[PDB]
């Protein structure tokens, strides 16, 4: 027993050494806090995923059905990145970015670098010469599937995509390292067999539920599942609401967080904070903190506090 447990810690330390530092852990760990990572829109995610946010230089997949979130999700990792001075990239193989929407979660639109590869190699390739630069915080790439080999647009055997995925991702894993650059593949249902394990974090993103506006009906409770996860336990999961045109309800995940910390009271309808109330009901409280930004942060501040970062 107590023999045991010095040979298990000598066991799992020379786990890391060899193979790294999350290479083992038990699911009941805090998580290494890093210097900096890239918010993800919803405190809820960024807590799930254990490190406050999306790891730097390391390859992220987002996947899920077509309108899951998974963009959304992606774009607000571009809008935090970039409000923190960094420089974001686009490769869209898909041509389906709505800007104005990019706009409204806070994307820099006008200083986003955007790229519509001609074929799966070239977007790859863009994406490197872009990563060795050292100049990008994040760069995404809209997506996976889209990535058609070269000969296979050009009329030209069949399974050279995923050697495609495989020989871009072993050269781009080291330059992402040294850059401290982020990459986001978003991914449906491919390729990305190598993918999976190239990935440091992974992200299972799904529409739950249709958010009722009194019967117009517009915004999505979404549900995100960290499949993978190496700078933290993985198989954390959390929810949070997109808004028709205005994305991830930033507010809406403090309250949630905000109670499940106990750090917002919930006696009936009134949801309160510090003996002041902030709203009846889900909405009002929203709505409150959003006019109010001042107590959002404080909110923000506090369950930050009470948990890692």
């Amino acid at each position: 027993t107590p023999d045991r447990e010095k040979a298990l810690e000598l066991a799992v330390a020379q786990i890391e050494k060899s193979y790294g530092k999350g290479s083992v852990m038990r699911l009941g760990d805090e998580a290494r806090q890093p210097i900096s990572v890239i918010p993800t829109g919803s405190i809820a995610l960024d807590v799930a995923l254990g490190i406050g946010g999306l790891p730097r230089g390391r390859v992220i997949e987002i996947y899920g059905p077509e309108s899951s979130g998974k963009t959304t999700v992606a774009l607000h990792a571009v809008a935090n990145a970039q409000a923190a001075g960094g420089v974001a990239a686009f490769i869209d193989a898909e041509h389906a970015l709505d800007p104005d929407y990019a706009k409204k979660l806070g994307v820099d639109t006008d200083s986003l670098l955007v790229s519509q590869p001609d074929t799966g190699e070239q977007a790859l390739e863009i994406a490197d010469m872009l990563i060795r630069s050292g100049a990008l915080d994040i760069v995404v790439i809209d997506s996976v599937a889209a990535l058609v080999p070269r000969a296979e647009l050009e009329g030209e055997h069949v399974g050279l995509q995923a050697r495609l995925m495989s020989q871009a991702l072993r050269k781009m894993t080291g330059a992402l390292n040294n850059s401290g650059t982020t990459a986001i593949f978003i991914n449906q249902l491919t390729g990305g067999k190598a993918l999976k394990f190239y990935a440091s974090v992974r992200m299972d993103v799904r529409r739950v539920e249709t958010l009722k506006d009194g019967t117009n009906a517009v915004g999505n409770r979404t549900r995100v599942k960290v499949v993978k996860n190496k700078c933290s336990p993985p198989f954390k999961q959390a929810e949070f609401d997109i808004l028709y045109g205005k994305g991830i309800s930033r507010e809406g995940s403090l309250i949630d967080m905000g109670v499940d910390q106990g750090l917002i009271r919930k006696s009936g309808a009134w949801f309160t904070y510090e003996g002041e109330q902030l709203g009846q009901g889900k909405e009002n409280a929203r709505n409150f903190l959003v006019e109010n930004a001042d107590v959002a942060d404080e909110i923000e501040k506090k369950i930050k506090e009470k948990l890692g970062i």
